[PDB]
């Protein structure tokens, strides 16, 4: 329902914006969140969903709140409350100064040297996954290749049993897009409860995977504790199975549906590394936030101590004041604009590899199948939440336009 409207907040800037449940939902996810950006809209504004709090609709003001952490703390970075309160990855949870010191460490496990370790495995996965796809001619590629294809590359990186995928994903997905069985709180808890013995073995008996780097690393010349190396392990398994997984359909979906713009990419394939970054920011997914420090007047508005404030990573490049026809994909557009990654000192870390994974799967995809569809009749269904995605993508294809290779 709707939280009561605290006594310093104006009538007049109430919208009813649910992030886990969009209104307009139907039209797209992207589109539900752009409603905010409609021209009877504020560019700050006070929903009483989810317990109630402020919402950034504009790319100015969320890069200006991603900026000041001085005022807009990621102490609590999530909504719900409970959420927000129960969070506590690293560095993600934490402000500078303090934040600086780890991120360092996360950059040896998910950074660019990280990405060459990589390099070759990423490409034989990307080419093996869809040629074993290709003479079927129809996929489910949410469950064929937008999971499997992170997913394995990510288990593989951490030294993981890829049986236990399945339970890794329902618990993260608890944490981006909760179904209501599971609280952050409990989902963390679980995800700890998998971490802390397979932590505590690789730092007696250390190993080359990421776990055994992060648990055994150093942060500022001194030794990472088991809490700190938990804490950090937590994030890489969220990022490594609910950030590209979304994306991937997002972009496929988009291609399914545009016979153009697959036609451009492959009479034209050097452009692909461009129409990654125009997609990463016409399919943003991304929505996350800050808790107020102190009262602070922010562009006219008054927002108190402990106000709790969603800046949409998503909303930056989607704002027509940051790019003419935001909701139009062109792979020769100028300035692309956006924040999909974050903006702040708390920009993504490991970009370098989602974009390395996105570019090889554009690449080795239409290399293989240049000409494929959303099935006939097939309704494609999104879902909201801290990271938005893609319920399922029926895609189908005639193997006798494909090439093996
Ligand atoms: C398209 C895919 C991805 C998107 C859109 C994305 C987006 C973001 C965003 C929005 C933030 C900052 C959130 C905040 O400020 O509270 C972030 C942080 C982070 N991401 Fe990514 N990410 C992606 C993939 C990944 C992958 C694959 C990895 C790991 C290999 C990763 C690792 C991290 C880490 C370590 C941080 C935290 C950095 C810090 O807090 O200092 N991300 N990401
Ligand atoms: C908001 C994010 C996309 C960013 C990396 C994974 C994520 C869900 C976090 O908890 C940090
Ligand atoms: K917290």
């Amino acid at each position: 329902n709707l939280a009561p409207l605290p006594p310093h907040v104006p009538e007049h800037l109430v919208f009813d914006f649910d992030m886990y449940n969009p209104s307009n939902l139907s039209a797209g996810v992207q589109e539900a969140w752009a409603v905010l950006q409609e021209s009877n809209v504020p560019d700050l504004v006070w929903t009483r969903c989810n317990g109630g709090h402020w919402i950034a609709t504009r790319g100015q003001l969320i890069r200006e709140a991603y900026e000041d952490y001085r005022h807009f703390s990621s102490e609590c970075p999530f909504i719900p409350r409970e959420a927000g309160e129960a969070y506590d990855f690293i560095p993600t949870s934490m402000d500078p100064p303090e934040q600086r010191q780890f991120r360092a460490l996360a950059n040896q496990v998910v950074g660019m040297p990280v990405v060459d370790k990589l390099e070759n495995r990423i490409q034989e996965l990307a080419c093996s996954l869809i040629e074993s796809l290709r003479p079927q001619g129809q996929c489910n590629f949410t469950e064929d290749y937008a999971e499997p294809f992170p997913i394995r590359i990510f288990m593989l990186l951490a030294g993981l049993p890829e049986e236990d995928i399945p339970h890794l994903k329902y618990l993260t997905d608890q944490m981006t897009r909760p179904d209501g069985s599971m609280t952050f709180a409990e989902a963390k808890e679980a995800l700890y409860d998998y971490l802390i013995p397979i932590i505590e073995q690789r730092r007696q008996k250390p190993g080359t995977d990421a776990i055994s780097i992060v648990a055994n690393g150093q942060v500022n010349g001194r030794p990472i504790t088991s809490d700190e190396a938990k804490r950090m392990c937590g994030l890489l398994l969220v990022t490594g199975l609910d950030t590209v997984v979304n994306f991937l359909s997002f972009s496929m979906e988009f291609l399914a549906k545009s016979p153009e713009h697959r036609q451009e990419l492959i009479e034209r394939p050097e452009r692909i590394p461009a129409a990654c970054e125009e997609l990463l920011r016409r399919f943003s997914l991304v929505a996350d936030g800050r808790i107020l420090t102190s009262d602070y007047e922010f562009h006219g508005v008054q927002l108190k101590k402990g106000d709790q404030i969603l800046l949409p990573q998503m909303l930056s490049g989607l704002d027509e004041r940051e790019n003419a026809c935001p909701m139009h994909v062109d792979f020769s557009r100028q300035k692309v604009s956006h924040t999909t990654f974050g903006h702040g000192s708390h920009l993504c870390l490991g970009q370098h590899l989602a974009r390395r994974e996105i570019i090889v799967t554009l690449k080795e995809w239409l290399t293989r199948i240049p000409d494929f569809s959303i099935a006939p009749g097939a309704q494609i269904q999104h879902k909201s939440g801290i990271v938005s995605g893609v319920q399922a993508l029926p895609l189908v294809w005639d193997p006798a336009t494909t090439k093996a290779v």
